[PDB]
Order: structure tokens, then C-alpha cells, then sequence
């Protein structure tokens, strides 16, 4: 029978890492979710009985080199994203990577060049808004040439204050941790590069982020390399559930990718007034992407075809939080290129 | 100087009456609040202070007989409109007379008939609907042929819970009281009457409304004389506010006015998700409405033309809501024109 | 391994046969779509092709005796469904059946009688809003008891008018074809059964439709057990897209489910206003409805354990559908136990 | 008789000045429009037809010297603002001036101090959102104290692309233009002032803009005394009509005005989808605001309170403009207290 199945194996088992192991194992065609790894204990005793995983690992290298596997998700920190995606295309396994791809401009050059060097191998970066089905109706518009050209982007990604004391207590930045998916979805939408930036924040709500070098709400103001215009709020306090909405404005219209995190179709009338419920976090709102984005990683593979999402995307999303995040500790201008 | 100032006099000072009261003394051009008459003192003396009325009366001939005025607001009860119309006619003073225009359809033929003796007086009802910028801008889509031929009308008018308890110990009935307005609406926007209806209600919430012949709940279903159709909701318990939606289904299209009734521009969102306040009574609903047919009932007379709001359309109100009061009592469709 | 694989049987291979055919052979976990029976040979040939079914059949009765199946999924036009019921329970196959359960009343209570000679074996109605998102989410906030008990409650199903013109050259009835879903959400949600009903209807866009003893658009008015009130809406004429919208009106507020049907997340801004696109057809809106319940089946016979759709629920479907159509060709009020 | 009638003389017959001069003929309480200035000929003679004006000017020192007026209303070009308003006061008028207070920082301290000389007279600057009713909503919200401290304002104000062609070959700058008002609603909402801004556009849509050194599209970031953050965008390019939307973010929670700019309560559906129609341009978005700011403007001579709205009001108005125009040129952060 014709294209088989992709074993995958996994590494980092937090919530995201169980919502991706999730599905593999249970929703993703043509797929099994053979090996995972993680030095929590707890966590491979789970990918055993609730997903019946076959082989546990407590190192990565020792899954990629011994595992009957095709593929790999990595889904650990941040800072092993890197050198697990070198070890793992090394040992010829495809790679799903989320984002960030890596967190230091120089490594993450070396590992661009390890890319090149397995150009038969598969490499995709969890950008999951463009799997989405409202940004890519959106992207749909703007190619078809319906807002003309794009003069401004206004982006915002909010988390839940539901998740404020966990976070107080609890990291690499605002700009890093929230605004990664947004620079992504400015360079996807314009096909345009991020010239210079100034960002500001303040901690008013929670002031204890000051000595930690935390922000809990940012704002931005970028200027692109053609005089586009972009805007970015991002936030760890949002009181109405989690908002992630993105507006784009162009010479011929304006379109808005969910001006209000709607939760379904259910308009509630009480002595409140009219009440839309909303999404609460990103499991909610972007279940179906990542489900899409799991999905197209697993065809390339079978289909030997290109996704599209390169290192390059990982790359530059990078550079833009890190001069975002300059501009906000000098409090100045800065320019991404430098 | 050309086209001066009429003076009005007004009886019935209850809720309604003091609102036209207050905008012809304040805010209507070409007009002056001369006279009121009112059997209740505080009325009387509220009309004086507040108002500066110069000629007040206990007696409603005494005052269309005496006073110096050239036209008359009927706000009185309902039963009293009909001998009032005509003292005020016979007398010589033009007529805007509150809905409905009588109980007693043989008593409204006879008013009918006065009125056509005194052709050269306006005589204007009291359906502000008719004059709210939102039923016209709608009004002006079905006349350009817009949403087509009309196939189906939607009309609910709930009031709000918060005037339940004043009521329970408070009729003429449901659809007297409530859908008079409605009933209107429909024939303004197809020209056409309605022929058989059938209605049923409910006193869930509070059962001692049927002990009292009452309802909170009603609804009806109309045909009308080209199989047009039309559905009425009436209601005294609404949570959310005060709530008068109407739609309109065409060949063509679609429309709705107030699917929601939004107080204002304002959305919220917070931890019970995204809020839109809502409208929550007649007076703040319908202020420009009020304002602008008392406007129109002015300057009818400065300049001598008909509002278009007939004796006929009154008497066709009160039918039908005496229809959907049988059909109601009877458990059974029932001819309007029997 | 524990909880195999269902291999399930599909007859009815037009636009939801595929549907169903393709999400079972592809996204349903612990399914397989064994065969097909179809006697159009293009139908077996897609199934075949596109799916990889190994077993095809030209006769519904060789399929249940001879095929590797232990289920079947009934989509065959509405005449089939209780003659191809009864052959798969007597051939030990558990049973899917789209709407509606049958046609006859007579013949419908056979089938009860059959199937409670099965009671081993699963039984399950295509009603698939109770399986919608939207839908569920406000079952689940009238069982906690926010809206408090049920005094109206509002149905519309209108079909897109991209359909008419093939619809006119193609019944059963409106009601029959578009309200049985509305029927059954409406007993769903109260937990009531309808006492009495009037239905009245048009064909303005379309009067072909007359002579053919069909309907464009229909509307009825039914009083439940309680003197709970109920109005349905039917149609194919839609201009704005496909319009599944139900309301519900309590004690204590009011909801309402797709108040107007939104496509997805985005609202465009241009020269014609603010607009929000539309689902334009039923797979699109119940694309997720069909999964669920097409999953649900499936756990129920891995787990053993009841759904609570029963072939009760499909006979008043058909019973109030039927005295719709009775009430509306007498145009009179027509008793649903009758 | 109490509290007579206030006598008005009018400058400036423009769009602007219109509004204003037929609003005070006409629906404005305790006032009357005696006389109007202007050295435009054919806007004289309106003002003596349409209006009924007694007395008109060619020169505004003759007016405010020789007319039977109180107070006066100035609607002339900016440049003129603080001539006419020391003059006015010096003749002992009371003053409504449209914004800007005036271009020049040192000129505006001049006239402060004629302003402080002359106490007992009225300054009113028309700042109108402060009396618009779903601003004042808002602000009452924020003053109860309902979403805690402001952490970031975003206000857009973007005039219809219907204006383009007139604009491009009709400035002072669009921050100066459009913004005035954004800058306003700012400091009217937190109590505090601008520290720094950056400021960017582009001309896009129509470039020949860039010769003429004006900009169809700009956006700001500000960084507020205490940190707090607000954002900017003016435009002349909207497609959808006139947008003008202000959100407030806060602690506890979030709130926009004209998150849509809605025109009515109307809701199109047809086959272009869900369709809201919207406010066309600022006379009638802001039509009630008019005329409240006009009526307090009136009621604050006859009452003798002052409506809070000041030179300084007017003065920071036009200091963080001139900035954000500075911050675009240079493109660069300006420090507004230079």
C-alpha cells in the first residue's frame, strides 16, 4: 500500500508538547506517535499509558540515534531548540521545531548552514497563524488584491490575567515570549522586512515585574523597509480572555482577524447587556491550527514538498523581538539590521 | 415675520405626556406650550414651575373652548381619545392624538366621519416608529427595491422585566398594549393588510397574569391579504432591556433593525467577555423618533401639508390587535375584517 | 491490543454519503470504511478510488449479509431508511441513520418494534446539531439554569438561493426536508412535546413551485404540552448564505445560536460598510457537528454505553413535520397527536 | 422673565461654521444668531436668507465693536483664532473658539494671559468628543472606576477617501489636522500629560503628498509622564467612511467607542454577507456632540459656571501635535516639553 506512516518521536512534554503528542497520536492521518523524550519522569509514565508510546528516552541524542523513528517535534525550552535540530537532521530525522528557533543570532547562523547542508530532509517552524483558517482567508484577500497594498499592520497578542500569579512567580522578554507570531504574520502578510523599531511598557497592574525585568503590557512602533507602518501590543493581563487579533490596512480597504476573540456562535441577552463569550487561551483559539500545521508536516514528508516556512522566517522573527526588546531597555530608536 | 408660533395644548401628563410636554416647550421650533389640563393638581402644578404653562384646566372642553391655542396633544387614556378628537376638531384646533386611536371600532367610524367633516385640520397619530432614522433608513432600502418584494416580517416588542411588578398590580391586553406599533410597521412597509391571525401566550414567570385576563408572553402568526407573512412577539418580561427588533425578509435580501438594541457605541470586555450595554426603555429608545413627529406635526400646519398618518391606519391598528386578542381567547384563527 | 477497529457499511453515496464516507475512512479514530453499496456505478467507482474501499455492493441486503462489517451508516433517500434499519439489525450490524427515521407512521412503529428486539445492538439519528459546538455550549447553559425555564423558542432554517434554480427542476415537503432538525432541537431543549400547530407559506421568488405542492419559504407557529411557544422559519431562498439560526427566549434572559451565520474570525472594511462573511452551505457550518457524532456512534459501541438519540425522537420528528404540512395545505390548526 | 436670550455673532461660514450657524439659529435653547463675519460675499447673503440674520461684517473687529451681540463664535482658519479671541474678550464677549487655540507656542501664552485678564467672561475651545455620548459613557465608566488605572490608549481618527481627490490639490500637517482631537481625548481620559513621541507615515496611496510635505496616512507612539502608553493613527484614506474609534485598556478591563463607526441600528444581509453601513463624515457622526457643546456653551453664560474646558486644554493640544509633526520629520524621539 502506497505512503506508509511517519513515526515521530517528541521532545518536551509541557502543555504545548501534550497538545501536539496529542494529536499525533490520535487525530493525525498517517502518522504515529512512536518515541518520546524528557528527563521528568512523570511525563513518560503519561506518553505510556495515555497515548501508548512505545519507546521513552531520557536524552534526546540517545532517541534520535536509536529510535524507529522518521521525524522529530521539538517542543523542549527554547534554548535546546538549536542543538537538538542540528542532532536530529545530523541523524537524518525530519524536523518540526517550535518557535522560537533559537535565541543567540550567531548559533542560530550555524545552524542555517546545517539546514543547507540536509536540503532532503523536511524542516518546519511551528508558525501555527498561518495555518489558521481566518488568517489565511485574510492572506487570501490580500493576494487576490482586494485592500490593495498594505500601508499599516496592527498586531496584538494578549494572554489571560488568569495567568498573571503563575507568571509573576515564573523568561526571556515580552517581545520574545508574545510577539514572535506577530512579526511572523507581518512578514508573511507583506512579503517586507522590519527597518527600525521603539518599543515601551510598564508593569502598573503588577510592579514586582520591574525588578525582574518583566513586562506585563508592551507596546511597539515599527517602520518597514518600504515606509510600511506596523503596531504591536503585547500583554500578560487581559481581563476578557485571550486576545490575539491582527488589523491590516491597505490603499483600497481594511480587514480585521478577530477584532473580538468570539468563542463560538452563542449571543447571550441578560440584565448585562448583549454578551458574546470569548476564547480563553491558545489551546482554544488555535486548536485547529496546530491540528492543520501537524497535518501539512506530516504530507511534506510523504508528498516531498516544501511547506514553506524556513529558517529564515525563525531567523529574522529572532532579530525583530531582540532589537524590540533593545529599544525597550535603552528606551530608543533601534535598528533591526544592527 | 412669516409663519409664527403655534401654541399647544396638551391633557394627560402620565410618563408619555410629560416627554412631548417637555420637548414642545424646550425644544420644538415654531412652538409654544400654551395650555395643559389635568385632573391630578401635581400635574397641573409640575406644568406651571417646570414648564411655565400660562393656562391651566381641570377640564379638557374647558380648555379647547378658553385657552389660546391652536392645536391640541392628546396623551390621555385610551378611552378618552375618541371625544377628545372630536371637542378638539369641532372646536377648531388641529389633532395629534397618541395611539390607539379608539377601543370601539362602530365609536371609530363615527371619529372618522368628523374628521373627514374637518378636512382643512391636520390630524396626525402617534406612530413614531415612522419617524425613527433607523425604520426609515430600512423604510428607504424596500422603496429602492433593495431587498425586493416583501415575503416575511419579524416584530417583537418586549418590555423590560424591570416594569413587571408595577404591572402585576397594574390593561386592555397583551397586543393592544404592545404590538399596536408593530402592526403599523408591517403595513407601512408592504401596503397591504393583514388577513387571518392566530396568537397564543404564556404566563410563566408570573401566573397571577392569568387570573387578571393578562399576559407576559405572547406570539402571533399573520397572513395577509397576498399570503405575505408576518410574525409578532409581545412581551412585558425582557432581561436584557427594552427590545424592538424588526426584520424584514425579502426576495432579494435581508434586513434587521435593532437585532440588538444597542445603547450606544460603547464595547466592553472584561471577565464576563465582550459587553454591549443595551437600551433600556421607550424614552431613550425612541427620543429622536418622539422629537422629530412633533416636529413634523408643527410644521404640517406652518405649511399646510399632510404627515400621511391617517384615521385609517389608526382604526386598522385597532382591529387587528382586537383580532389577535380573540384569536388569543379563542384558541383559533381569526378574520380580521369580521 | 484493547478496542479494535468498527469496519462499517455506507449506503447513499450523493452529497452527504460522501461526506460521511470520507470522514469515516480518513479522520474518524478506530474506524474503517469497509464497503459501500450504491447502484450507480460512478458512486462505486469514487468510493473505490478515492477512498480505498475494498468491498462494493449493488444491493443493500448483500452488503449486510456478506460484507466484513459491524455497522452501517444509512444515507439513502428517506423511503430506504426503515426497510435498510431493520435488514441491519437483523443481520447483527449496528445502526447510523441519517433523517429522517421513515415517512409513514404506521411503518415507523414496526421499526420501534425491531429495534427494541435489538437492544444490543447501537441505534443512532443524524440529528447533528445536538453534536454542534454552539448548540451544546447553550444546552449546557440552560440545564445549569441561567435562562431560566423556556417560554419561546425560535428556529430558522433557510437554505442558500444558489440551490433554487436546481431545486425547482428537482420533494417530501419544506417541512419535511428543512424543520426536522428545528423539531428536534426544540424537543432537545425543552424536553416537551408539540400539542398543536398552524404553518403558512409562499412562493413569491419562485411560483412554480405552487403547481409542484412546494414551498419557498414557510413559517409556523406550535404550542407545546406546557403552552410553551415555538416558531419555525423555512426556506430555500436565502440570499446571504446558508441561515441556521435558533433562539431561545427564558425567564431570565435569552440566547440566541448564529444570530447571523459567520463564516470565521474575519470582518472586512470597504467602500460598501463593515462586513462580516457568511457560511455559504450546511457542510461548511456542521463540518464539525458531522465529526462529532459520526465519532460518537463509533465510541458508543467500543464502550457500549447509550448516546440518547432514540427512534422516538425520530417518529415525533416525522409526526410534527407531518402535521406541519397537514396544517398548512388545510391552512388550519392541525393537533400533533392526530 | 428669567435668564433672556444670548445674542451670537459668527466667523467663519465654511462646512464647519454652518453647522454651528444653523444650529444656533434653530435648535439651540435661550439663543439667537444676530450676526455673522465673513469676506465672502455670497456667505453673507446665506446667512441673511437661510438664517435670518440682522447684522453682517466684513471685519470681525467691526463686529464684535458695532454688533448687538454677547459672545461669539469663532470658526475662521486657524491662523486667525488668537487674534479674534483677544479681541472678542477685549470688546467684552464671552468666546467659543473652534480648535486649535492657535500654531504658535508664544502666541498661544500671549493669549492665555488677555484670557486670565478678562476671568469673568467664558473661554470655551470646541474639544466636541468631550460632549459626545458615547464618549461621556465611557468616561463615566473610567471615572466609577470600572476598568482601573489606563494603561494604554489607541485612538485612530481617518477621514473618508471621498475627501482625497479635494485634499491632494487642497494644509499644516495631518498630525495638527487630524490629531488634535486624539491628543485631547487623551488627557481628558488619564489627567496626564505626553512626555515623548515618535511619529511616522507614509503617502502610499497618493504619493504627489510627499512634494507638498503632507502625509495620507501617520502613526504614533507616545509614552505618557507616568509611563502610560497610547498610540495614533490619522489617515484620509478610509474606504469603509469616517473613522474615529478610541480604546481604552486597563487594568481591569477594556473598553472601545466605534470600534465600528455604525451608522444606525440597521443590519443588511444579502449576498455580499452580514453588512453594518457606517457614519459617512464628521457632521454626522458627531451631530449630537455639536449641539451639546453649542447648548453648554450658552447655558454656561446664563448659569454662570464654567465648563472645564481651558486655554491650557488648548495649548497641550497644539504643543504634542507640533511634536508628533517634529518626531516625523526628524524621525526621531521628540521630547514634547521642548
Amino acid at each position: 500500500m502506497t505512503q506508509k506512516t511517519i513515526k515521530i518521536g517528541i521532545v518536551g512534554l509541557g502543555r504545548l508538547g501534550k497538545i501536539h503528542a496529542t494529536n499525533i497520536a490520535t487525530k493525525i492521518q498517517h502518522a504515529k506517535l512512536q518515541a518520546a523524550t524528557s528527563v521528568v519522569p512523570a511525563e513518560l509514565d503519561w506518553a505510556k499509558k495515555e497515548l501508548g508510546v512505545e519507546e521513552v528516552f531520557e536524552d534526546f541524542d540517545d532517541m534520535v540515534q536509536h529510535a524507529d523513528i522518521d521525524a522529530v517535534f521539538i517542543v523542549s525550552p527554547s534554548g535546546f531548540h538549536l542543538q537538538q535540530i542540528e542532532s536530529a537532521l545530523n541523524a537524518g530525522k525530519h524536523v518540526f521545531s517550535e518557535k522560537p528557533i533559537g535565541l543567540d543570532i550567531e548559533a542560530i547562523e550555524h545552524t542555517q548552514q546545517v539546514i543547507a547542508q540536509h536540503a532532503n530532509l523536511k524542516f518546519q517552524l511551528g508558525f501555527m497563524r498561518r495555518f489558521d483558517d481566518s488568517y489565511r482567508y485574510a492572506k487570501q484577500l490580500v493576494d487576490q488584491g482586494k485592500i490593495g497594498d498594505i500601508t499599516l499592520i496592527r498586531s496584538y497578542s494578549i494572554d489571560p490575567a488568569a495567568g498573571m500569579a503563575s507568571f509573576v512567580k515564573f523568561s526571556g522578554g515580552l517581545f520574545l515570549d508574545m510577539s514572535i507570531h506577530d512579526i511572523d504574520v507581518i512578514r508573511w502578510f507583506t512579503g517586507k522586512e522590519i527597518d527600525k523599531v521603539w518599543a515601551i511598557g510598564l508593569n502598573r497592574a503588577y510592579p514586582v515585574l520591574d525588578k525582574a525585568g518583566e513586562l506585563e503590557t508592551g507596546a511597539a512602533l515599527m517602520q518597514l523597509e518600504d515606509k510600511t507602518m506596523a503596531i504591536l501590543v503585547a500583554g500578560r493581563n487581559a481581563a476578557h480572555g485571550y486576545h490575539v487579533e491582527t488589523e491590516i490596512i491597505g490603499t483600497k480597504g481594511m480587514l480585521r482577524i478577530a477584532q473580538v476573540p468570539e468563542k463560538n456562535l452563542v449571543t447571550v441577552m441578560n440584565e448585562e447587556g448583549i454578551i458574546r463569550p470569548t476564547s480563553q487561551n491558545f489551546p482554544e483559539r488555535f486548536a485547529q491550527a496546530f491540528l492543520s500545521e501537524e497535518q501539512a508536516f506530516v504530507n511534506s514528508i510523504l508528498n516531498n514538498q516544501d511547506v514553506g516556512i524556513t529558517a529564515e522566517d525563525g531567523l529574522q522573527g529572532t532579530k525583530a523581538a531582540l532589537a524590540l526588546q533593545e529599544a525597550f531597555e535603552k528606551n530608543d530608536i533601534v535598528q533591526v539590521a544592527s
